[PDB]
């Protein structure tokens, strides 16, 4: 029993965060093989003009307490490529991934090279995630684990003015309609990712809060009619197949949690809670329920 | 900017966790240096749990009966010894992934990152606190037993709990490191019930101080307390007692905010009477006491917005 925002255990990628110099900005790298992969704007605009000017000796890795020698350098969109002359002997097995609004991930934030937290997160609709970042954790990345494969997914690179984050896929391609420079920037209206919720109100179900339930059931469009009107995103028949197992294990067809979730909307809580929260959380996704609710290790 | 529920990195913990199999039951071990330390429940069958004799059950076992696995390579039992409710299985291998680690006990209020594990494999890590009544609303399957809470304040862990069983009510009981339970809970079958769970109240003032450096001061209002009078109201909503230690605690973001601890005070009073009146205090609907005034000051930024 118990439901709690769980990250994935940071041990694969702990091994692989490294601090990355150039002039007088300091931030995070990521030592995969030979490369550490950090965001571009160390340098800082020109981002080619910038680079041909900087020369290998200028970038200054740090590894613990062992100084990385920088023996080439490459761009690859918003993301620098430094080439060392060590292999990083703590590389585990990865892939870089890129990710949908609505899934989840582990972000493993670091300052100076050193990690100092762990927390789990959502790519918001929007392109942006709710983090908990300072100055000094751009490069800090975000992850999951499949069996013993670490799939990269984010790269932090800077915060909006409403506190919220941007940031690009390992690739450096951003999540978003953002840049990274100093310029008017602004997150999108964000909405409520639909199918998440749906499979946390499975979980509390699963964790025995039922006061929510109903007798009734909905059609597709109804709720999605409904949805729309609350900034929910729309839910699919894609995602009405995601919640199949969620539906088998607790007796609750999808479309009949939707008309649970059609009230909580037009009427509130009422006072009550589910899993010790008064608002509906969207930052758990059907696999994450499944993976918390089954007890799979890495 | 920001302010999220944040775990310590676990993998200085990871390095450490084996499963330990005694007959039909296998559950999760603590291996440094050369010790493997874990629930002595795992020398227990189903039935003996109502009322067993640890020492009875324990002097019939030798060292081969336990069975500690790394990885995919099985650690050598050479010594075994009881210290109050934790095993320890002393092993023929020293754990080279042995952090600097110290044991320390808790308080009631504090909090710690749990490695979830289940067969001495990590599956999840989570931040939680040790509540009031000694219980952790935790997150634990059948198997999890002998994952372990854990802060790492610089470069050493300081072990804090061991996980050893669920209550009814779906919370979990456990030990520090040298076997002691937290809570009036016995490792036994018994009928056994958490006690009435309070609000941990200082970490709800540390969580509204955090609120107000991250721009937040829609709840503040232009009223201060004594100690005495705001405990009396907080009685009310089954709250902690803030004593003048907490006030003493709070001192930091106090002086980093400009609001004193008695009138932030005032406004968590308030708050109680008129609830949220659809407003949210960074991100949450409820009043947060997982995050201790440590926590705030750790994971804020100096300079308040
Ligand atoms: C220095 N400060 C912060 C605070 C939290 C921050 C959190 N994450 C990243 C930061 N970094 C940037 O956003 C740098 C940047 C600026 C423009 C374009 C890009 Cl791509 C990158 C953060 C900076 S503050 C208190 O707001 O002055
Ligand atoms: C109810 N079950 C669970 C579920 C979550 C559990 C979470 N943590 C620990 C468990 N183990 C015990 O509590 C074992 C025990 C029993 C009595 C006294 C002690 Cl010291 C230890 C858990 C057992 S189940 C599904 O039937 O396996
Ligand atoms: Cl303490």
């Amino acid at each position: 029993s118990g439901f709690r925002k769980m990250a994935f255990p940071s041990g694969k990628v702990e091994g692989c965060m490294v601090q990355v110099t150039c002039g007088t900005t300091t931030l995070n790298g990521l030592w995969l093989d030979d490369v550490v992969y950090c965001p571009r704007h160390v340098i800082c605009p020109n981002y080619e003009d910038l680079l041909i000017r900087k020369s290998n000796h200028n970038f200054l890795v740090q590894a613990g307490n062992v100084q990385l020698r920088v023996i080439g350098h490459s761009m690859q969109n918003c993301v620098l490529k430094l080439k060392v002359d060590t292999a990083n002997p703590k590389t585990p097995k990865y892939k870089f991934v890129r990710i949908q609004p609505g899934q989840t991930f582990s972000v493993l934030a670091c300052y100076n090279g050193s990690p100092s937290g762990v927390y789990q997160c959502a790519m918001r609709p929007n392109f942006t995630i709710k983090g908990s970042f300072l100055n000094g954790s751009c490069g800090s990345v975000g992850f999951n684990i499949d069996y013993d494969c670490v799939s990269f997914c984010y790269m932090h690179h800077m915060e909006l003015p409403t506190g919220v984050h941007a940031g690009t896929d390992l690739e450096g391609n951003f999540y978003g309609p953002f840049v990274d420079r100093q310029t008017a920037q602004a997150a999108g209206t964000d909405t409520t990712i639909t199918v998440n919720v749906l499979a946390w109100l499975y979980a509390a179900v699963i964790n025995g809060d039922r006061w929510f339930l109903n007798r009734f059931t909905t059609t597709l469009n109804d709720f999605n009619l409904v949805a729309m009107k609350y900034n929910y995103e729309p839910l699919t028949q894609d995602h009405v197949d995601i919640l199949g197992p969620l539906s088998a294990q607790t007796g609750i067809a999808v479309l009949d949690m939707c008309a649970s979730l059609k009230e909580l909307l037009q009427n509130g809580m009422n006072g009550r809670t589910i899993l010790g929260s008064a608002l509906l959380e969207d930052e758990f996704t059907p696999f994450d329920v499944v993976r918390q609710c089954s007890g799979v290790t890495f």
